[PDB]
């Protein structure tokens, strides 16, 4: 751990200053982190750790009550956090930080800690704010679960969801966050370059390889230390001032996806299939590298011996993205207003494609890959786009008919787009790997 505690103090203060105005008016907040799960990394409590500390702290409880932050954790972790206590000790602080150390040879001490924090919460009032979808396992949780359940039943706690409130508190990216998002996005560009190269070779060398094995080839390159060394200059250059670039901090947002031949699925649920790579028509590729917990996403369509209608529809896909980012994706507008405006545009330029279009044009991106309270569809009329928002702008058309094949085709484009904090400045593409038709088309 090398923790910026000024950033910690800063984000804790922002939270504490917003949370009583969260829906339902919670008197206190409670985050409980079991064991970490690499296969389930975007739970709110984990996102909270990441925003506060840039690390996930397992077997750790954090409570926000009026005038006090309580952290129940190991001795080891309490030493990592110790420098924080002093930082709140000063009279520009409405809040004190307390570290309550667990002792695993002392089970009765440990139970006491839980009883004591629940008493503090009860004092704050009856409404307790917890991320309702959080679901952690392991030994710490098994200690916690019965104690908390008994507390709710005996103390008449009104336990309410705070997911939307948390989503709002950390939505806007500060300069350092924007820079980590830039690094993460450059990593996406690098892996997509490799992906395109590898996909072209697999077609050229007639490789026996499925869509899934090819995307797995790309996925595992994150472990190739030679490959990582190649990436480092371009990525490290983008790191924020005073921050050194670190390999340990580079990860996947999700497993890479390659689609070809028979099956195109434009839903976020899509996975690479076990079908042999199909070296003709449209190839959809998605990469999304994470850096220092900050997610990105890029999606490209490659055209292998396209028909004229395919190539034409690809040109429209480019013109559509340019319209959205330049003219539609504006601060102050809701996801619903943005989406309706997109449909309207397609209606006045290529009306017949409307039924084939995706039901969203992406979501807010950040420490969470896909914020469910900020999807760019018609169901969200309750968020406004803000300066400092980063989006995964991702859309496509599926089930497009190819006059030349029994296989329908599909086209898909995704980029990570930053909205600057400055009013005078336009949306900035963080992913910049080519999407020019002549550079993603291949003839065999």
């Amino acid at each position: 751990l090398n923790i910026d505690f000024d950033v910690f103090k800063k984000r804790i203060e922002l939270l504490y200053s917003k949370y009583n105005e969260f829906e339902g008016s919670p008197n206190s907040l409670l985050f409980v982190l079991g064991s970490s799960n690499a296969e389930n990394p975007y739970q709110k409590t984990t996102i909270l750790h990441n925003w506060l500390l840039s690390y996930e702290f397992p077997a750790t409880l954090i409570a926000l009550v009026p005038g006090k932050v309580i952290i129940i954790t190991s001795s080891a972790k309490a030493k990592h956090l110790q420098k924080a206590i002093d930082l709140f000790k000063d009279p520009e602080s409405k809040i004190t930080l307390e570290l309550w150390q667990r002792n695993n040879k002392e089970p009765e001490l440990n139970k006491k800690l839980f009883d004591d924090v629940i008493a503090l919460i009860n004092s704050a009032g009856k409404t307790v704010g917890i991320p309702e979808k959080d679901s952690y396992q392991g030994k710490f949780m098994t200690e916690w679960n019965p104690v908390w359940e008994a507390a709710v039943k005996e103390n008449e706690f009104n336990v309410i969801d705070i997911s939307l409130g948390l989503s709002k508190v950390w939505e806007v990216k500060d300069v350092n966050e924007q820079a980590f998002l830039s690094v993460s996005s450059k990593g996406s560009d690098k892996f997509m370059d490799l992906l395109s190269n590898e996909m072209v070779r697999a077609v050229d060398e007639e490789l026996k390889i499925t869509n899934a094995k090819l995307s797995d080839k790309i996925e595992n390159k994150i472990d190739d230390v030679k490959f990582l060394k190649q990436l480092s200059p371009d990525l490290s250059a983008l790191c924020p001032p005073n921050y050194k670039f670190n390999f340990d901090l580079l990860d996947w947002t999700y497993s890479p996806i390659i689609q070809s031949g028979k099956k195109f699925d434009l839903r976020v649920s899509a996975r690479s299939t076990n079908d042999q790579l199909y070296g003709n028509g449209c190839i959809l590729a998605s990469c999304g590298i994470r850096y220092n917990n900050y997610c990105s996403n890029i999606t490209r369509t490659f055209l292998i011996d396209p028909s004229e209608e395919m190539a034409n529809n690809y040109d429209f896909l480019l013109t559509l993205q340019k319209e959205i980012v330049t003219n539609i994706l504006k601060p102050g507008r809701t996801p619903k207003e943005v989406y309706e405006s997109v449909i309207e545009y397609i209606e006045k330029t290529k009306p017949e494609l409307v039924p084939n279009f995706t039901k969203n044009i992406g979501s807010l991106i950040g420490l969470e890959f896909r914020d469910s309270n900020f999807i760019l569809n018609v169901k969200n009329d309750y968020r406004k786009i803000q300066r400092g928002d980063c989006f995964n702008i991702s859309f496509g058309f599926n089930n497009l008919k190819d006059s030349q094949s029994a296989n329908n085709y599909a086209l898909q484009l995704a980029d990570t787009v930053q909205i600057p904090l400055d009013e005078t400045e336009p949306p900035r593409f963080l992913t910049n790997y080519t999407k020019a038709k002549s550079q993603i088309s291949f003839y065999f």
